[PDB]
């Protein structure tokens, strides 16, 4: 697994990282205190999860670049570009967590949670983007690629953010509004909220750190991994009720949030009228009682076997659209993602 | 007035950044929702100011640009770019809001107040960052200042949002910590977290459109605009509890939330023992008879004549600062913006 192998040089990069955004202090005492508490934010929120979005920068950089042109500066900068992907992930999830009243993530209370912290963490989250664009500032400017990663991360933010803006505006509290929740709604939001992120970005920024920026060679790229981020977002639907939380980290709230998921869809695609009563009364509630019960209409319905079904349709088709538009990229830059994220529990 | 002048034409052009920003829908249907849903948030939060940090990029842009080459393009580029501060003043304010626990905002409810909103205004306070970038991207991408004025809105966001770390962190809520409020704690806080986005920025970026790029020509600029910027902020404090709310369009909350505020600073310097127990009592509560104690003893005081005497006292140090600093710039450039903010009650 190419990952697994990449995976230590690009953890223990984190400190290096640390160290060179919190010595912003060097030539300003007077912001130190700031510098401590960034500190403290990226050391809860940045560790602690798959690093598979970062990750994925690293292995298609080392995989698109003539090893005589990878040395020592040039890996640095791939695996603080990949750093930069985390650290936009971290933005999203501290943000979303407090949007989504989310409890734990990663395997701990939610950084908003945290006595203390509280909404103080809507300008944390927004000092980890920030840290993005220092970043590609301090190890890229001289790049040919410099402006077309910068770009490049606007542009996935602008999307990722009109895609959250979806997720809210389908997802109404105290509403019931079940007739919303359709196939081509769902996937429009999972598109724009989760694929250009968490699968266009990384990829393409390695592309552009390999010279590759030809619009073609872009849009074919991204016609697989914007299927492969469907996929993932509705395998991270599935995980919000069906996961184990000791491997995923956090507690579900898909169906007290009254959420447009994956599994809300199909089960509305199979429900009788009496199921479809059961689900109107009794989603998008906070009571226990009421999250149970539709729990158990989706175990009626034998939604994991969909899932299950799904999942191994989609790896198909997935495995289709490498073959049909990998070219002339090496196909093993998809290939390992796909196996990194197929069969993923967490 | 130059300001009063160039605020029709910039307020005019309002209609055309929101057609342009609402016409990312033509390519996609899907995401038509998301569009309606941006165009609220521009029009309840980017309109309703006094515009003046936009209008200050115009106005400078004009005085550093040879009429000649202020065609309708360069003049087109220069009103989006004033509009591109507008959008971040109207990020930071609808995230500020919230942290701050504001109630009103430019005369009317605070955004996330609204029934409905809520810390949705999250993400809608994020989506207002994102379309300064595709406004630049839109209008000035081919110019070569393009880098520049991306660079630095993004280090302006920074820089302001380290402010703002050092804003919270010197407020713990819950917590009476007096020792920390300290002159040089003050200065440091306004300075990140004012400073450097309301008043170094417009004029930075005309600036850059102008071709206006050297280091020395910055810096000084720079010594005049945070000064400036310094004592808009001692004004926005004054202003908290001093101010009358139907000028100021918002209700004070920095007594409530504990907040390092120049008058806190100043009664500090200037209590009695009996005087720092009753403040000690008093700061930073809910309660509205705590409030209003603490108010009454910065009258007995006589803060209120402190802010006038020190106004004076910053206006002649700012115009000593112009006579030392603007050159070669026109003085007008800095003259216009320190009438605009001087004498100002709202
Ligand atoms: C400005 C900020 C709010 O913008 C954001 C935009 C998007 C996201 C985001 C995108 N995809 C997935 C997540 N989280 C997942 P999660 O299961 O919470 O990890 P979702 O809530 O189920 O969608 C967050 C987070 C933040
Ligand atoms: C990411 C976001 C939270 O970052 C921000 C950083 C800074 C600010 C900000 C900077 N200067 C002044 C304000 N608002 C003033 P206000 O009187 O609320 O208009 P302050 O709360 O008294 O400081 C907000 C707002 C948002
Ligand atoms: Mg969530
Ligand atoms: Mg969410
Ligand atoms: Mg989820
Ligand atoms: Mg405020
Ligand atoms: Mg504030
Ligand atoms: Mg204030």
């Amino acid at each position: 697994d190419v990952y697994a192998q990449e995976k230590q040089d690009f953890v223990q990069h984190f400190s290096q990282i640390v160290r060179v955004l919190t010595e912003d202090e060097m030539g300003h005492p007077e912001i130190g205190d700031a510098i401590a508490r960034l500190k403290e934010v990226l050391e809860y929120n940045a560790i602690g999860g798959k690093y598979n979005r970062g990750l994925t920068v690293v292995v298609a950089f080392r995989e698109l670049v003539e090893p005589r042109k990878q040395d020592a500066d040039s890996l640095q900068r791939a695996w603080t570009v990949g750093w930069c992907v985390e650290l936009l992930q971290a933005f999203f999830l501290v943000a979303d967590d407090i949007m989504d009243s989310s409890l734990t993530r990663r395997g701990q209370i939610c950084w908003y949670q945290k006595p203390g912290v509280g909404l103080d963490a809507i300008n944390d989250a927004n000092l980890l983007e920030a840290c993005i664009y220092r970043l590609l500032k301090l190890y890229c400017r001289e790049q040919p690629y410099y402006l077309n990663l910068i770009e490049l991360f606007l542009q996935s933010s602008y999307q990722t953010e009109i895609g959250q803006t979806l997720d809210l505006l389908t997802a109404p509290q105290g509403n019931v509004d079940l007739v919303r929740f359709t196939e081509k709604r769902y996937k429009s939001i999972v598109k724009y909220k989760t694929a250009f992120y968490s699968f266009y970005l990384p990829i393409a920024a390695a592309m552009y750190m390999a010279g590759i920026d030809g619009e073609k060679e872009h849009a074919n790229a991204k016609k697989i991994l914007l299927e492969m981020g469907e996929f993932f977002q509705i395998q991270d639907d599935y995980l919000d009720l069906f996961g184990d939380p000791s491997v995923t980290g956090k507690i579900g709230t898909d169906i007290q949030d009254n959420k447009c998921s994956w599994l809300v869809v199909q089960c509305l695609q199979r429900a009788t009228p009496e199921q479809y009563q059961i689900l109107k009364e009794n989603y998008g509630q906070k009571e226990a009682e009421k999250v149970a019960r539709v729990k158990a209409l989706y175990e009626e319905l034998d939604l994991p076997a969909v899932f299950l079904q799904y999942e191994e349709d989609s790896y198909s088709h997935i495995m289709a659209l490498i073959e049909q538009y990998a070219a002339p990229l090496p196909p093993a830059v998809f290939l390992g993602l796909a196996r990194k994220i197929y069969k993923r529990r967490k």
